[PDB]
């Protein structure tokens, strides 16, 4: 029988390129969402319409807050209830906007959506994971190339970024004993935000060496899909950057 | 008129040999604390004795929560109350234990551990930064994060938040001319519960005299970082560990 | 090219130190994936004949060797070169290039000479793949891609290594150096660097056993295979956008404190 | 009576503001160099008009060959027959220029020169300064930009990388003989000589810190502090002395 998967923030973007890649290659999914309902729904239905019985939701905000554990353990409760095994996490679900240090949401907040999306989610739904198995369980956590070479006035986006690199180590560590591995894939520039503009894309695709394009949402997912497979059976606390050498351009 | 600092968790250990060195090379300081109130005051006491009116405490937990900005801007704010003006910053302030993957509640785990290591450090960089010499501001990291003790997942977490603060604040406020960088002690004072064959075992690790850092030996590079023989250096992070980070397993 | 080199049908890889162990295990991989092969070796002259006749019998003249000293000296960049000639000259073209080939042993700082062991570490480990790379990219005439053995415990280096390890991180500056300049004309570079993987066929158990007891990851040294599949996920299609990138697999090994 | 300290490459520029701290702490001082003979000896008269007998000149070629470990061996002894110790080593010299992979000197030159200076010359003085042996160190003198280099660097930056591998290497070695090894990463310091004043220009506006590449003073304010009973502990370290450049996206 089939292996399961949780991917957040699988609505859109590379979480959906996760998903599918995923199920393409045999696993179950729950497709966790926040707030994009009507695309987690669609994406599910595509996905049972392939193979039924599939491909489930689940909503959850990952904000931090004295109930993130609770929500984060109902998401692999989740996985549990439709599937009865959850072989895979995919830590893909992230807030990224500025956060300048020198003058709306509240400064509490912004701790709160960048600090618990990118990095306390993770660390909970690791806890929960690993607890619902105390075959080839690994956990994937969508990292960044670029957080040693930040963008201005990102700061609690890359402090998060790099507590995730921590997690990822850490976690490698404690739990390769139950043998389940823990990796990361990095992203220089993939799909770009929704909000910029065409001119402002192409200044960053002509940053990047390998083409003068960003990844598109399957090669990232392609790096995941590596880590989670039989190829990487001996690979846990790994980053893969998959940056077309982004991270290798001086200013 | 003297330069001000303020330094986290100065109460004892690390942070109180902070404290007295940067007093010493001349600056007025704001001892924070949390919890040990007799160490922070005789501390204070001890300072004033050398040079009148040169050093002050500062109570406030530094745990996440919602109060936590008030707080930072409080500690900031004393520093201008006591002394007009604030120059140095040093996050030294620590919550250190190990929080299993399989079990506090948790989510106190991750308030005190990510709060202090790394949420507190942001906020009090934001209230230091939007009040601006020689200004500048030093994490104390940790060498050890990429071979990290099993079990300290959040603590590491935090840690390695503080690295990536240390850089992006570098980056941000380089145009005001604050630095940034980073002190990164292996093993230093060991904890005060740890039995001295455990310590012991720590120390036969470390490839530089087998033995722990002093407190001085760390104050020593906050000193260099703060210094005029800094000038040039911003978003650096300086191990301080006698070569532990280069053993292997 | 002399006719029936088949280059229209099939990509090439030249593999360094291919002989035995991971050299051997990528060798026969990227062979099981359709690549025909170039087995280099120095030493090692049966063995590397031995694999390039079980290759060639699975599927006729897909495998040649090419014995060459990666040893530095003022013949080395000509050495490099006629490696990759042997592959052009055999399969028409030189998709791939795997530098695998490395010296191990201690130089402490307090039988061979200092010099010596200068030629032979920083030759094989860094200066050989520098000119290897460079005949490589000259002779591009497309999925192109160089792929360089690194070492995951680089930082946290074992005792009296200085020059091994100084050989590694030069590999880790071509294999970034590399990247940035090869972007240009598609090809692509990054490193796999394994943690312990096979040990001395010679060293005790009860030695081996003291290593495989430090991995987080079953406890247990890689496969040569293990290696393998990390450098095939990177010459594949499925690593299209990575460059730069060095791929521990180490079972965690990197992570574990003194 | 004073310690003594051999600095390669000391003739002029970083190397040369290095010495002279160095003097200026108290160090007598080896002044290594291979061509600039003149300057020098013009460094070595200024400090023995300041303090008589406490600077000395020594010339080597560090490109990589067979002699090579002799040549180090020589800037060592020359530390010990001048002065009857050697404290400090200050591995500054090196070759920068870029050897494009692809189309005077040929490769062979090319990589003699840049892994010579950068990293084997490094690694053989540190053997001799190790075997021929206070408060002893050697200091590095790395690059902050070598995971972001420039391109056509390539042996340039493999020597760099190389002598971060050393300085970790010789810092666990020689740790139990109570020899310290650290380095100093530069991103712009000195700009070359060649350089027009536009291109300088252009280099300096990417710094954040400063919009100004690092004085050689800058830098060996640095080394100053790593020698210093200030960093006893410091082994294995590497100081970024950058203004932020290396935290610079593309
Ligand atoms: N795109 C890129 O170029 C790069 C991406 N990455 C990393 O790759 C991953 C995927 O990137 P990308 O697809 O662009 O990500 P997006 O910015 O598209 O975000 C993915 C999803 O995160 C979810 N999310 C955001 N805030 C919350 C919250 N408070 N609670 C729960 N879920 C939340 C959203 O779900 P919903 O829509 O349902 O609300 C959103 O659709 C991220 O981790 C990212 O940081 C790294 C470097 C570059
Ligand atoms: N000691 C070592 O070997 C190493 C230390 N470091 C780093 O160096 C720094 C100093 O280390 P060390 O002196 O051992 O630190 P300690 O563990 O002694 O902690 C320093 C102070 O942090 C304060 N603190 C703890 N929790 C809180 C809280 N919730 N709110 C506010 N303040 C709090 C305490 O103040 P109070 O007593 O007043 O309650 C404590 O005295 C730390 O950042 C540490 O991570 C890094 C590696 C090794
Ligand atoms: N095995 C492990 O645990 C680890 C391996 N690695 C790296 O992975 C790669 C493969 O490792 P492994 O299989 O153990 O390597 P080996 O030690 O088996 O060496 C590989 C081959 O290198 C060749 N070689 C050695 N010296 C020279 C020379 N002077 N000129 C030409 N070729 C030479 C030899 O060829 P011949 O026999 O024909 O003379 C040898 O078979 C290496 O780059 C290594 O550093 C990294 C970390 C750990
Ligand atoms: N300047 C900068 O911005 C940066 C410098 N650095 C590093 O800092 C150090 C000092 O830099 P800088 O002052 O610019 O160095 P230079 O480029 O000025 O070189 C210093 C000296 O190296 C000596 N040298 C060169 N080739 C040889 C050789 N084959 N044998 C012996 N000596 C040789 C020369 O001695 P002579 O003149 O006597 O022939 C030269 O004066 C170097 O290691 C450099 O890589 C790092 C990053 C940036
Ligand atoms: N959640 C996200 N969209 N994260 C994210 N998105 C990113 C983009 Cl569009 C570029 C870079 Cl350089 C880093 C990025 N991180
Ligand atoms: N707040 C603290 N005491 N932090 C801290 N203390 C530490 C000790 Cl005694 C050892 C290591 Cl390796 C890391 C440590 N981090
Ligand atoms: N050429 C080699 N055999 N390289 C090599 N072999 C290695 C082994 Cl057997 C263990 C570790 Cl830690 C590193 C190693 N590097
Ligand atoms: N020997 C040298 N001059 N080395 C050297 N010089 C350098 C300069 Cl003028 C800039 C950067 Cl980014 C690196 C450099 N390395």
């Amino acid at each position: 029988e089939a292996p399961a998967a949780v991917v957040t923030g699988a609505a859109k973007r590379i979480g959906r390129a996760i998903a599918v890649k995923l199920h393409q290659t045999g696993y179950r999914v729950v497709i966790h969402y926040h707030n994009s309902a009507e695309a987690a729904v669609s994406l599910a239905d595509e996905l049972n319409k392939e193979r039924s019985n599939t491909a489930v939701v689940c909503q959850a905000d990952l904000t931090n807050s004295n109930v993130l554990p609770a929500s984060c353990e109902e998401i692999i409760n989740s996985c549990f209830r439709a599937f009865g095994r959850c072989d895979v996490l995919v830590n893909n679900a992230s807030a990224f906007y500025p956060t300048p240090l020198v003058q709306g949401k509240t400064v509490e907040t912004q701790v709160a959506e960048l600090i618990g999306t990118n990095a306390i989610a993770p660390f909970l739904l690791t806890m929960s994971f690993a607890q619902r198995q105390k075959s080839n369980l690994s956990i994937v956590n969508l990292c960044d190339a670029m957080v040693d070479q930040p963008c201005m006035a990102f700061s609690l986006y890359n402090m998060g970024k790099h507590a995730l690199v921590g997690l990822t180590q850490s976690a490698a560590l404690e739990l390769a004993p139950y043998g389940i591995r823990v990796n990361g894939v990095a992203p220089g520039v993939s799909l770009l935000p929704v909000a910029m503009g065409e001119e402002e894309k192409d200044k960053w695709r002509r940053k990047v060496p390998l083409g003068r394009r960003e990844a598109s949402a399957e090669q990232i997912a392609d790096a995941v899909i590596f880590l989670v497979s039989g190829s990487a059976q001996y690979i846990t606390g790994s980053i893969i950057k998959v940056d077309g050498g982004l991270s290798l351009v001086h200013a």
